[PDB]
């Protein structure tokens, strides 16, 4: 909003608030929120499971 | 380009050459490509089913 640059090459999200008085270029990458979790860690077999 | 009208909500890529004559505004929603295929059905064959 000042001027000490014009430029800011990082991820910075594209928000309401931040497009108000900024001005944004294109997107040039896609976000998202999504879930992590532990991998089904394997099948753990006792070979007396029978 | 004709200024003939205004805002038109559609289907509208993004592309670089339509954005060099007119100006753009912030998606509303992303897509891309993706593999359409048959749901699998499951007519299973013979000797290697047994
Ligand atoms: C399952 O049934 C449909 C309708 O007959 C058929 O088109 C398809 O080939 C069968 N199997 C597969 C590959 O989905």
């Amino acid at each position: 909003i000042d001027h000490k640059a014009d430029l800011a090459v990082a991820p910075l999200a594209i928000t309401y608030v931040r497009e108000k008085v900024i001005d944004f270029s294109k997107p040039f990458m896609t976000l998202g929120i999504s879930i992590l979790y532990r991998k089904p860690n394997g099948t753990n077999p006792g070979v007396f499971s029978f």
